[PDB]
């Protein structure tokens, strides 16, 4: 049996204690290759984002206690623009953003607004001073970029107090953004297999077994992530403590919801 | 400046290594004590029920950035039942809890159930195998029974898994009923204080980096609380890293949503 991980930063919780039991390997890589990799069969289960599981949802399960989800703002799904979103006339799609252009997407429709959408390479900040009003970062890279506009922190100030714009860029984050449209939790990805095979057992206990090591040990967990991604503990800590991991009731409704506004007649979610 | 503490178990990564400042001092109670101590003035800031904060919010305000809320089942607020809720004809009451109660008759009246609330002595178990169908628990005796019910936890399963009835027995969790009727997370707790007499910002620092040093090390946290009450560490630490504990927008509005139906005419909730 393998597996394909993406190594994002909000998953270090579950992966990085993780130890596969006998008969299971994975492989890492880009959102884009595992995906491609999980429908091919070059893995049988993979972290996959939510529209890739919505749209695959008549070959794919997903496990039933396993998600990324936010309710609130994620600081690592992020819309840097230097005008209003009515006045977007351009949004710039960095490498991996693909995968939350459907959330861009819904959030823009609900608005009335249809600015021009370009696939596009660089930070946020050098993509806005070559050509465009609005640049769509996700991942680690957004949540760096986005301490670099509105920080740093000082010790007197804390994560959630920290304005939204600096040097005239502001930070539009979908995850809050979501919230004010619906009242609900977003969720980003599930652990997806192919109907006909699924996951053996160990590999389950295992993987439950690493999530509760790494939710019992938070500030070891970040201090780590925090070194290489070169931001405070205590970011990269309230960064973790944010995210859903276990695909409760509220992940499936915001799941749901977000499937039947930008995959509409997908064929049934199921766990 | 006066601190008044209610050493619930969920506010354990609050307040168990919190080193208070200079010129601060502390006492604990029970919350009706602690509720008039600080109306009265004999403490000056208090992590009050949502319900009583409501209920004084001419007076009172809460900090911006504390709560103890949750999304989805929280485990220790349970109504336990051997019958369909519409055949409950009367329900028993251990404690005295204004803030389960309130949220219950919310809950109830929203259904159109009228059962007679009666206080009883006794454990979920012995009262459903006496005269009732229906019990209200709180706190750790509602965490313990639930497991008790329910469990245990198994290699295999975990506790999200687990199922919400055994032996005959419905546990039915009053903040999952909350999001069932609302969507939205449920503000058990506020920290409050006189309008005239904010805190001072040492306490406020303090507060926050205990705050980070409890959720940066959860396990240690839940293991010594988990042996004060016979449960397994694996139970404290889920339950834990489930609450909510910044006051964010999803938590104020279901606060607000819970003011306007238990408490109608209520002065606003200021922070
Ligand atoms: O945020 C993630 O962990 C994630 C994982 C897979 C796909 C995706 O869009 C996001
Ligand atoms: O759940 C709590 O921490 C709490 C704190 C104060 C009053 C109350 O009813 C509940």
């Amino acid at each position: 049996y393998r597996a394909g991980w993406i190594h994002f930063t909000n998953v270090a919780p579950i992966l990085d204690s993780l130890e596969l039991p006998p008969g299971v390997t994975a492989i890492t890589g880009v959102p884009t290759q595992m995906n491609a990799a999980l429908l091919s069969g070059e893995v049988d289960i993979a972290n996959v984002s939510a529209v890739e599981f919505i749209r695959h949802a008549d070959t794919l399960a997903a496990l039933p206690d396993f998600s990324v989800a936010v309710l609130g703002p994620v600081y690592s799904v992020n819309l840097f623009h230097t005008c209003p979103l009515p006045e977007l006339r351009r949004v710039a799609l960095t490498s991996q953003s693909a995968m939350s252009v459907a959330l861009l997407e819904v959030l823009l429709r609900q608005k009335g607004l249809s600015p021009v959408l370009e696939r596009a390479e660089g930070t946020a900040e050098s993509l806005l001073a070559a050509g465009y009003d609005g640049v769509l970062r996700i991942g680690d890279d957004a949540l760096r970029e986005w301490y670099g506009v509105v920080g740093p922190l000082t010790p007197e100030r804390t994560m959630t107090s920290l304005p939204h714009t600096g040097r005239g860029i502001t930070v539009t984050d979908l995850a809050q953004e979501w919230f004010d449209l619906t009242g609900h939790p977003f969720t980003f990805a599930v652990w997806a297999y192919r109907k006909d095979n699924p996951p053996p057992a160990a590999l389950l206990q295992a993987m439950r077994e690493a999530r509760r090591r790494g939710i019992g040990h938070l500030a070891e967990v970040s201090q780590r992530h925090a070194e290489k991604l070169g931001l405070p503990e205590r970011v990269v800590q309230h960064y973790l403590w944010n995210f859903r991991y276990h695909l409760e009731a509220p992940d499936r409704l915001g799941l749901r919801e977000f499937a039947d506004l930008a995959v509409p007649g997908h064929a049934e979610l199921t766990f």
